[PDB]
């Protein structure tokens, strides 16, 4: 299958400013042969909506072609239909409901009709999971296996609830669709039970878009925004949550934004650690702060200086018929170092050891 011979570790960042957000975002494509992934940032939504925001994550499959496309319209179908609309003042939270779930069946629908029009050749399909902020709430967007989270007083406030095929509704709906569910895939071969795009699942006559193998329906949740509370959103493909977990994650990010204010290196870092940890798929993180995110401490500046320092003089100790680094790394780890970072662990210091290997053993 895919896995190239060595993971394209090239970082594709973007960060921004605006409506009292800040953001940072990285995607990299890793051991994977092609990227599929695609995102959505945006500060200032069009029509009125100019003190929203949309952020979201694409975890494209069998193709890039329903991701891509998702990333660039799946906000304009969004608010621009009757639901969204619904034609009086501001949006109330059911317009904004209902305008999101029209927004991704429109949206699948249409790319359908364009496929079907165009004698389309892919078969792709994408999840897509964000956040769409008004002044006042933060309505979070799934559809699929990616996932965000909400960090409020520096703890998970909220998380998605990822759409696997053997969830039991999901399943019900599966079977009562005419297919069965092996093990964790829909008919043995799809891992989510949700997703735009992935037409051939999307046939069986006599069921409605919502209730045929895989569904373009999306859940939505609606959460008060508090000023003084909210610290932090995180939107990421399963190439991250594959590897960490919800309060891993929080908690290693609060450790690197109390070390940096730089999100695009905090993503970076992220991604990183993921791909030290294992992952081998296509990754992308979006981290967007409130004014209350955890702000750089000079003692977690200090500590981290002196942890690179320590590990840099273990290194030096280790390397000395000088072993490759896949050895220093599992020395250092038998050693079980104090303070490593939260939920990244040895694997979020794994740069600052290979620096060092690398000065030491260049050849
Ligand atoms: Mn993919
Ligand atoms: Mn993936």
């Amino acid at each position: 299958g895919a896995f190239l011979d060595k993971p394209k570790m090239e970082k594709h960042n973007a960060q921004g400013q605006g409506n009292g957000l800040r953001y940072g975002l990285s995607s990299m494509q890793g051991w994977r042969v092609e990227m599929e992934d695609a995102h959505t940032a945006v500060i200032g939504l069009p029509s009125g909506l100019e003190s929203w925001s949309f952020f979201a994550v694409y975890d494209g499959h069998a193709g890039s072609q329903v991701a891509k496309y998702c990333c660039e319209h799946l906000l304009d179908h969004i608010t621009n239909n009757q639901d969204f609309k619904g034609s009086a003042g501001a949006p109330s939270v059911e317009n904004v409901k209902n305008g999101i779930r029209t927004g991704f069946l429109e949206i699948d629908e249409h790319m359908r009709v364009m496929s079907e029009k165009k004698h389309g050749a892919d078969r792709s399909g994408s999840t897509a999971v964000g956040v769409l902020i008004s002044p006042q709430h933060t309505y979070f967007i799934n559809c699929g296996d990616s996932r965000g989270l909400l960090c409020r007083n520096r703890k998970v406030h909220f998380f998605t609830q990822d759409h696997k095929p053997s969830n039991p509704l999901e399943k019900e709906r599966i079977q009562n669709a005419g297919g069965s569910v092996m093990i964790q895939r829909v008919n043995g071969s799809l891992a989510v039970s949700r997703a735009l795009g992935d037409f051939d699942y999307k046939c069986v006559h006599g069921k409605g878009p919502t209730e045929q193998l895989v569904s373009p329906e999306p859940e939505v949740h609606d959460i008060e925004r508090s000023e003084e509370d909210d610290q932090f959103i995180i939107l990421a493909c399963d190439g991250i949550w594959d590897v960490m977990g919800n309060e891993e994650l929080c908690d290693f990010v609060r450790s690197r934004l109390e070390v940096t204010d730089d999100l695009e290196k905090v993503c970076n870092e992220v991604v990183d650690t993921c791909l030290y940890k294992g992952s081998r798929d296509n990754m992308s993180v979006i981290l967007i702060c409130f004014p209350n995110a955890p702000k750089v401490s000079p003692e977690a500046v200090k500590k981290e200086a002196e942890l690179d320092k320590y590990l840099e003089c273990r290194v030096e100790e280790i390397i000395k018929g000088v072993p490759d680094l896949v050895h220093v790394m599992r020395t250092l780890a038998s050693e079980n170092i104090p303070s490593l970072p939260p939920g990244g662990e040895l694997a979020s210091k794994r740069n600052v050891i290979e620096a060092v290997y690398n000065r030491l053993n260049p050849y």
